[PDB]
């Protein structure tokens, strides 16, 4: 007798939503989509994401129905090929959580639909300032943080791009060199649909932000407990990976030994990461239309869904 | 060359998006509707209110049929004559600053329409706690404040009534007698549109709130110096009003003078109003669908619309 705003599932009753839909994904390029520690399966992806996919193209449609109504009461036509306002998806998480798998996939889904969908993916790592004003602004030990980011940059970029632009830009960023790539630019040009992932991509504030251009939005959530162990991992992992190129703006970890970086690592997360999560991130979780919950295993097995 | 998530109209521009919009109203029906101070004369309806009525009437449609789509996904039927999705309006501004009429009229225009729908008005200033328990928290002093409301109640009051209730119940405010009328309650069963009207009612928080429920947003504003005069004219003018009456809260009022009044008012507005309005409710105004702005004279000849 108790009505609420969230539906929540267990993977087994959520998968039943798939329906009819194809999966239209193979194993191959499942694997070319997915990341350093992520163990997505078709399984989940038929499980999890199908549904998913089902639900968002349900919604988009309906969505830009809504946008043509306000369209409609400003005496503005459709002009030219009904150009509807392209639907915004925000994915949002901790770092080494998994959302850079989670987006891609959605993309590559999204995209394989019959009508064939515009459907771009925007990383908003390509918005953070170059390290150099970084320091300008003392704030290189906060990098991952909303200020670390160009936020009206950011809210520039995805207003015009929903706004109807023939095309907008954003920068690009370097994870090998740490830093943002001088002349280097994303281009978007009117889609169906645009994904951007990023870390504080639902923070809210006193002014109108991206969260508020948000159609649909995705938080890839996970015991924070958990991620830390994902985060240590991919980083000796990565020793033996990205680092041990000697153009790894972190080349000097490589040579770390098992014990030392897991040392190193761990306090990073606590002074960086684990700070960040806890005080920006995990906040906007509640105002997330979908919750992806992963088990320690990088399981999605549970969600919640928001259906009001 | 710099687009925006908001459309600025003077009264002039925004007063041709009535269209045929008939005006099924009347001078008498208005001045049964207009509240102590507020100079609404049936010009400003057509002019303001009417292009208003238009946009939500046009927005009501699209935003059931998305709500529906995520029902499609839920393998959920539409069973019994389609009780759509409630669409919930939110109407917030300061004391004193004319948000009761405009929610009445809104109700009424709103309701006039060829298919005739459901429409309830209703005020959160029946979920304020009875005087009672407000000191018993402390906070008499703070009537008025997000605090000072059973945000529970409400949210839950307003997710069951977009839930599909049959039927949800709100309790019922006495503002000669100060406080909450015991046993009184308002009834509100399964309406097409609901409107919530009150000071705090856009609020944001860690939780998800009826802000986040809205389908549409009011926000009448007014130059907060200007408002305050308003407070002052209507407190002496309810003197020989309102207070007159010995069974108000107030009665002690009636019996001050010119000066005494506009004393005492200018300071409680100081001390509580001018707090709250600044501390809560202006943070809001970015965010909602629509601003209604207001000049010293009562006439709102200007407005800010959300688009996006
Ligand atoms: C910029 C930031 C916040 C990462 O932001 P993102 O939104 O990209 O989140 P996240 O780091 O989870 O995703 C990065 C992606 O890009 C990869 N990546 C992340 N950091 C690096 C890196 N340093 N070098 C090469 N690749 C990297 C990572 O493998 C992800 O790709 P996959 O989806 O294929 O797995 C992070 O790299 C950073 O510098 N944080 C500051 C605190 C910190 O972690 N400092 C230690 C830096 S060395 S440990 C590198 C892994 O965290
Ligand atoms: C409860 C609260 C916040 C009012 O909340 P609302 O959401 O109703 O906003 P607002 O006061 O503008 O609207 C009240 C409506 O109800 C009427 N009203 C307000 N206060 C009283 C009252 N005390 N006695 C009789 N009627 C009242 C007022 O005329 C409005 O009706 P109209 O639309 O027909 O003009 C206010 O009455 C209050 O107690 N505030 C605490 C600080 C303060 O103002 N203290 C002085 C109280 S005596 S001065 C009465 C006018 O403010």
């Amino acid at each position: 007798s108790e009505p609420s705003p969230y539906v929540e599932f267990d993977r087994r009753q959520w998968r039943a939503l798939r329906m009819s839909t194809p999966l239209a994904l193979t194993e191959e390029e499942l694997v070319g989509l997915r990341g350093l520690g992520e163990q997505i399966d078709l399984l989940e992806v038929e499980e999890v994401y199908l549904p998913l996919a089902r639900l968002i193209h349900l919604q988009v449609a309906a969505r830009q129905r809504l946008f043509a109504a306000t369209a409609e009461f400003l005496g503005e036509p459709q002009q030219n090929p009904d150009r509807p306002v392209p639907f915004i998806i925000g994915v949002a998480g901790s770092v080494a959580v998994g959302k850079s798998t989670t987006a891609r996939v959605l993309q590559a889904l999204l995209a394989r639909w019959d009508h064939h969908p515009r459907v771009d993916l925007v990383t908003t790592d390509g918005f953070l300032y170059p390290n150099a004003e970084l320091q300008r602004r003392n704030l290189m030990h906060r990098k991952g943080f909303p200020e670390s980011y160009n936020r009206r940059a950011l809210m520039r970029f995805v207003t015009s791009v929903k706004s109807g632009s023939d095309y907008a830009c954003a920068p690009v960023y370097s994870h090998l060199h740490y830093d943002i790539i001088p002349g280097a630019e994303q281009v978007v040009r009117h889609p169906d649909i645009l994904i951007l992932e990023g870390l504080n991509v639902l923070q809210t504030g006193p002014t109108l932000m991206v969260s508020d251009l948000f159609d649909f939005s995705l938080y890839v959530d996970a015991r924070i407990e958990d991620i830390e162990q994902w985060y240590v991992s991919r980083f000796l992992a990565m020793r033996t990976t990205a680092f041990a190129d000697p153009e790894s703006h972190f080349h000097h970890y490589a040579a770390f030994s098992d014990s030392q970086a897991v040392v190193a690592a761990r306090e990073i997360w606590r002074t960086i990461n684990r700070p960040n999560l806890v005080e920006n991130i995990l906040p906007t979780r509640p105002r997330a239309t979908l919750v992806l919950r992963k088990d320690a295993d990088h399981s999605i097995n549970r969600l919640r869904l928001r259906k009001l």
